[PDB]
């Protein structure tokens, strides 16, 4: 009631008047309360941050399995908050807002279920928003619409008026997914692909499942295996993949890349639509690709590449313009340093030189003269002595056959288990890694340059003061709120110049890190980044550290490996050993 | 004079009266004049478009070799306007402006010399700009600063007060530079790389040459050749590449991607620093890569990929989400139909399946294997259609029997090893229709649109609600180029009915297209795109087709092939045969 009357009150009057609202809290409905987090300078300044608060109607016991909030499995708290976001957002598609100024920015959820700062379940329901409040004169009627006519009905009908059965099933599917990824290394696998999974996406620029003429994934028998889901009781069946080397071989339009992308997202749980639901991978899995002109600092790529020009150091690599082989190797070590157990390779984004060696090529120029020691030679070593496994798509090269654990053959989106035939083909055709990695972070040479503000640019980049970090090929980033999280971390690392050691220890301390779902090889770089991640988790995916330029509640969880990767490619980065 | 005397008058007054400034044209100095092409609505709005006019002081005789404007070689006209802007911009680093509002937006030219609408030479000098005229009570003093203090000294000192000896030398390098490529197909070559060239760049995110410890290009003797530049008299020497197949072989970190990138830009002339200056390629050459999830419509990918799943037609291919080989082959023909003469490949960003087939792969599963690799179509394409290929190969000597020359690179030093290489092979040892039927269908193509077309940086096109991915069309090298493409799309759309057949004709008529420097296999698609390019050229890089959201003078020339690639991968592209 009173907010409106207030606005009538200030309806004509000048814009400055608005700075009164901030902090000033009003109840706009019986079941809705509004709290003002900021009030911006003008209409065109991006949003005026507000906290929408409304009662939590559903039974915790039925959906969260406990009466007291604090006991609830965080996974289910996430799936809940995730769901509410989804429901509120769908409210626009169901013509619920009697009016749609469209000046209401609230973070849009991916197809993946991540903890987001956006909705918090507290004891109530906490939804953060950004609103473009309506000439120089104020125009209260605009706002008046915006709250009473657009937000209240959406809240009351899609948020307060939730559907419990839907909620409960959301949460059950999600949780069963987490648990099912928690069962992986135990059950004997590194990846599991559920039967009937609709892997292929809707469009090359789309993440939703394929509506038309999808072919449900079917595991070969020899690779078939089953599980029991705890919360649904549903028992499911599919393709299990042992530790070691999984080869995905077929030449054509067959589905190879499509399966693999499923596996990269395999570290996520997605809304029951997604159709990749219950395709799961080790939660530390990393899409490994050549990436070029990326900068490297302090990575020891010496396992793969041996003989740089001009006696330049393999063992502590450093460039601001990297090669396809060198940076791919850079990414493999970058990864191991952050502790990945399952590398994911799509050969078409991989640096052929790294991958294998041609006879003609070696005889043309002697391999003594060639630096590179290809991946095939390091792979058996990595699985046997390190428990690091690889799944990779190979297009037309059987060189990997003596090393291959399984050889898959994809044809028109159908798989066959051809591991026997292939190693038979191989047949008739016939460690090196330091886990304790000496890499500390140097905030001095790293941050000397800058002049600030830190902010996430879409899904692609980080505005880091005058600097700009390119994540366009950190392919497992799948939300804007993720890169935003990363921005929070960077602005933190920057702001407190006690923290590197402090976070390094904060990290060495931990036994398990948070998955982006909420559920819980070393070095000081690694461990530090773990410290940052962990601290961020602590403060509810919202560090506020001063140099950060971010709205309240547009942040999504992300693995520590991603914060790793983002710093890892700061091109002002400096690092010591 | 009069402008400021106006402004203070206004300075209390409301922003609106700035709508008086429209059209009204003022002289803020002897050698300066400004014309207001627009006025922003708001202080925020991206700026207010103005024409900056100043006298042409230099002797046209020495620089353009004619007293009369209209005779001037457009190559030297471009190099002129290029140089003018460049100095103007340099005016900021030389402490020239008295004040620095930074409300002045004027296109930043790249290292490339391109025709740009920004500076025009007419009879004088024409520079287009965008200004943010500053509380929302007018900031008359602020504006006064922008013009009396910032723009004028820049103009008078760096533009009116230009340096003719440099400008002359600019133009000589540029012109001599264009001529050197015109000489290429004649002199018997497809690529020429000048000795002493500095190929590599300062940083993975930078286009400027490698300042520190660059190693100068040197041609192997066997491939060495020389030319004579008409305008400088200078005689230059380097690496000549014949028609046919050139293989770039090597190990790692030796500079192949460096050389190749130089060759991709080889369709451009660079400001005399750039250091790739006098590296030239066929001005039609295209960087061919696997581009995944790109949409295809109407491409006959048949020569490489003869089979698909489900009787899907290779001969008229269509996907909204695409494969590495499938996309790459689309690219090869997309480019062929637009008339490429040299295909440029980095075996790394190429889809390997398209490139060779392993013995082991072929046996494990027989080829009766959609794909027919490039190695087989290469001789054919060369011999029968005069389309050549230079490609970086990482470790596969399979191409050796097909190889014209085999280049071996080692620590930034090339060697001719084609003898030894083909021996290696010896020791271990048409299809394409030029007449491709592809008409453009504006009906199905433009149905879903409500508009506005605007280029997003260098990377994408906001085509109404649609978005086009130019992120892997690697030879786009300016924002003004993407803006150009946006102009053309806005044209095909707004002038929809008669513009397709008309441009098709307007393009069949043409025996030469305009190179981006200004100097001057068929299908209706192609001929149409050529029509668009040529009409754009005619119209001075300013087609204000009505649905174009663009400031005046933020446009740069492109090849026709580029406009081809953008339309080509529109996700609502419908095309008929
Ligand atoms: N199981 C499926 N059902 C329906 N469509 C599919 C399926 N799998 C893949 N697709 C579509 O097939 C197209 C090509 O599949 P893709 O995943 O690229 O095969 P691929 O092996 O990567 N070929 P390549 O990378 O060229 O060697 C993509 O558009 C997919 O969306
Ligand atoms: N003339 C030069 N002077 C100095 N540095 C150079 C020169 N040419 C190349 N480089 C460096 O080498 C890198 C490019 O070479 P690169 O692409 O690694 O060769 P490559 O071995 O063919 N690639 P790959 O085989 O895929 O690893 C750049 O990052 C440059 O820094
Ligand atoms: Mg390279
Ligand atoms: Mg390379
Ligand atoms: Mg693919």
């Amino acid at each position: 009631s009173p907010l409106m009357d207030f606005f009538h009150s200030v309806e004509g009057r000048n814009y400055g008047e608005l700075r009164s609202l901030t902090n000033e809290t009003y109840q706009i409905s019986e079941n809705v309360r509004c709290t003002f987090l900021s009030i911006q300078s003008d209409p065109f300044a991006p949003g005026s941050q507000v906290r929408l608060v409304c009662p939590c109607t559903f039974s915790l016991e039925k959906v969260l399995q406990t009466t007291d909030l604090a006991a609830a499995n965080p996974c289910r708290r996430v799936a809940a908050e995730d769901f509410i976001l989804r429901s509120f957002h769908a409210g626009y598609r169901n013509g619920i807002p009697r009016r749609t100024s469209g000046a209401v920015q609230v973070l849009r959820p991916s197809q993946h279920v991540l903890e987001r700062s956006t909705v918090g379940l507290v004891k109530e329901i906490e939804i953060f928003a950004r609103v473009k409040l309506p000439g120089r004169r104020i125009d209260g009627h605009g706002a008046i619409d915006i709250f009473y006519n657009e937000l209240v009905p959406l809240l009351e009908q899609c948020v307060v008026g939730l559907n419990e059965e839907d909620l409960h099933q959301h949460v059950i599917c999600v949780h069963d997914q987490e648990e099912l990824r928690s069962n992986l290394l135990g059950a004997g696998y590194v990846a599991f692909v559920a039967n009937g999974a609709i892997l292929p996406r809707d469009a090359g620029n789309s993440d939703k499942p394929l509506r038309d003429n999808a072919v449900p994934f079917q595991s070969p028998k020899s690779l078939e295996c089953s599980f029991t889901l705890p919360h649904s009781g549903k028992t499911i069946t599919g393709m299990g993949l042992p530790p070691g080397l999984t080869l995905i071989a077929g030449g054509g339009f067959h589905g190879k890349s499509t399966l693999l992308r499923a596996l990269e997202v395999g570290i996520y749980n997605h809304v029951p639509d997604d159709g990749r639901t219950y395709v799961v991978v080790d939660p530390t899995a990393v899409k490994i690709r050549a990436e070029d002109r990326r900068s490297v600092h302090g990575v020891d790529i010496s396992p793969f590449i041996n003989n740089l020009p001009f006696g330049k150091t393999t063992n502590f690599f450093v460039t601001a313009d990297a090669s396809g082989s060198t940076s791919q190797a850079a990414n493999i070590m970058e990864a191991l340093e952050l502790g990945s157990q399952l590398l994911l390779l799509d050969e078409d984004t991989c640096a052929t030189n790294l991958m294998y060696r041609d006879a003609l090529m070696q005889m043309l120029v002697p391999r003594a003269q060639e630096p590179i020691t290809p991946f095939v030679e390091r792979v058996a070593d990595l699985s046997q002595n390190h428990g690091v496994s690889s799944i990779m798509v190979i297009g037309g090269s059987g060189q990997y056959f003596p090393q291959a654990r399984v050889v898959l053959v994809m044809n028109a989106y159908q798989i066959s288990d051809c591991t026997k035939e292939a190693k038979e083909i191989a047949s008739n055709s016939s460690s090196v890694f330091i886990p304790d990695v000496n890499r500390c972070f140097d905030p001095d040479g790293s941050f000397t340059t800058v002049r600030t503000k830190v902010s996430g640019i879409g899904t692609e980049s980080i505005r880091f003061s005058e600097e700009t970090i390119d994540l366009s090929m950190v392919e497992q980033i799948v939300e804007e709120g993720q890169v935003n999280a990363i921005a929070q971390c960077l602005a933190l690392l920057y702001d407190g110049e006690r923290i590197v050691p402090e976070m390094t220890t904060k990290g060495g301390a931990l036994t398990q890190l948070p998955s982006p779902g909420g559920v819980c090889f070393n070095s000081n770089f690694s461990s530090m980044i773990a410290g940052c991640c962990s601290h961020q988790h602590d403060k509810r995916l919202e560090l506020r550290t001063p140099s950060c330029y971010l709205p309240r509640g547009f942040t999504s969880a992300t693995r520590h490996i991603e914060i790793g990767a983002a710093l890892n490619r700061l091109r002002t980065l400096r690092t010591v050993t």
